């Protein structure tokens, strides 16, 4: 009876190239609509851009706190976040935030920080970096690394198990992410559980494949990547050291890196590096997930206007997780 | 100083996003290719049944529950395994389990370490479908088989300790392929209501032809005569390959319209990697929540099978498929 109905005309019908999901492909066409590039932009204009963009955003519950550390002549501001009803002592993760070391601090981030914090359990210490141009390599990443060992030995200071510690972060963030990682290798510690990178940048290098093909019209151009990195360190040298662009490391140089999960979008400019570097992850010994979400664009899991669309609750209730997993 | 050590030839580099397999999944393919039998399309279904079968038998399984119910549905006997999380006591949301292996392969144990691994980390029970194989049966007698236990647990789910109203769709390969087909003719007959699908490295086209199928077409596991054989085995039919209940990717953005919340996860090395994502794309320009992940350098079935079992990525997929389906279920 119903086999007769299954195979009838009710069930008869009549190239798989990136495109942007409906959801995200509304977000661009109003701003790829509307004026004056980035990269023309002073840093104070630059970083209003996204601190009005991400205002005002509705945030899941989560309780913030605040601590300012010191650690070898310097005061570093962290920002802590824990699930709603936390008790006890929990593990954590440090939180290092992108926006082309120009943009960025926790406010645009919060959202996001919450996201982690609730779909992981765990508590997020946001680290408050000095920003480019300000400060140029290696500042920021020593700030981290610093910040990540006062955890990882006073943590409990903040009612977090240091031993029991990730490292999180997106875009430049998740450079961040691997340039503590490697520090700590480097340092004899301290031990990492787990890094999230979240569509890292992985190389001062403007020409793989998905450079050229979202190169703009897809929020992140390569012009303001190109900007973004001259902010940072215009030094060759620099450019080439792997605490910079962790993609140039050797297979013998990343012997040892925390197990690993990279998140990387399909049309962004910056996939490309961030797959290789998964790669180069795993011919190196090193337990490493890589997953490409389709449709996306860079910073899905930022960027407060997509904070509904569909994949971005799942990405984010993902890496959270797997976080989970590797912090018990 | 400590800038300085930063900046130092320490930190010196010594040292094209290609696919390849990881280092775990091409140890694996070395073993499979290093067998000089007789390539599966040339075996019988009993031969080819018992290469699955015996690439499974053995493996630890992780703590669950599983227990067995025989249904009875329009004078026809539909048999199920129900599988709950170890100390599951208390009434659950489910999610319907359709396995995968071409309709020619597989069954319940060759699939038990995946369905448990799905269980533990979404928190919901599992009910396995003992589908009838191809070729004893054709198309439509499994998806049917696979809709009418679907509405039976939305039903009568309290017979089992499930809350039958929350109720999902989960399933690998040609299982991904039934989880669309059961969600279309739901959709068709008006309930039951699903919460959410999760197609694992789905097929969902009779078509041989795309970029991923020519790129893979041999020597990693899955092949294109493999898949030929296997819609050969299950309807040589041109109307049948052109029901969107066999080949959902040919259905119409209206066809789609109303389509359950959806996660695909592909395989990057996968002659059905294309297929998958093509058919996400056309469930979001039909206003269907989709979600598309693409996991690198796994094969076809990296989270079946059961030498992969300890694979990073395997691991981190499969809590990833079980959180999202954990989060919709609730």
């Amino acid at each position: 009876t119903l086999t007769a109905i299954l195979i009838s005309s009710v069930f008869a019908s009549a190239a798989n190239t990136p495109t942007p999901t409906a959801g995200v492909q509304a977000f661009l066409n109003v701003l790829n609509s509307g004026g004056k590039p980035m990269e023309q932009m002073t840093p104070q204009e630059a970083r209003q851009v996204l601190i009005g963009a991400q205002q005002g955003a509705k945030l899941p519950p989560a309780q913030v706190s605040e601590k300012t550390i010191q650690v070898n002549g310097q005061a570093i501001k962290l920002k802590i976040v824990k699930p709603e009803n936390a008790s006890g002592t929990l593990p954590a993760f440090m939180f290092f935030h992108g926006g082309g070391w120009v943009l960025g601090d926790f406010p645009t981030h919060e959202r996001l920080i919450r996201d982690l914090v609730r779909a992981s359990g765990a508590a997020a210490v946001y680290v408050d970096y000095t920003p480019s141009p300000e400060a140029h390599f290696p500042v920021a990443i020593n700030q981290a690394y610093e910040a990540t060992k006062w955890v990882a030995e006073h943590g409990q200071e903040i009612g977090v198990d240091g031993s029991r510690l990730g490292l999180v972060g997106n875009s430049v963030g998740g450079n961040m992410v691997a340039s503590v990682a490697l520090q700590a290798k480097q340092f004899n510690g301290p031990k990492i559980r787990y890094n999230v990178m979240l569509w890292p940048v992985t190389d001062a290098n403007f020409d793989t494949a998905s450079y050229n093909q979202f190169e703009n019209g897809y929020f992140l151009s390569k012009n303001m990547m190109k900007w973004f990195w001259d902010n940072y360190t215009t030094s060759a040298a620099d450019r080439n050291n792997i605490l910079a662009s962790p993609l140039r490391a050797s297979t013998a140089q990343l012997k040892g890196f925390p197990e690993t999960l990279i998140q990387t979008a399909e049309l962004d400019v910056l996939r490309d590096e961030g797959e290789a570097f998964g790669r180069k992850l795993d011919a190196a010994g090193v337990p490493v997930t890589v997953t490409r979400y389709n449709g996306m664009i860079h910073d899905y899991g930022l960027l407060n206007p997509l904070s509904q669309e569909p994949t971005v609750k799942v990405a984010l209730e993902q890496a959270g997780a797997a976080l989970h997993e590797h912090l018990k």
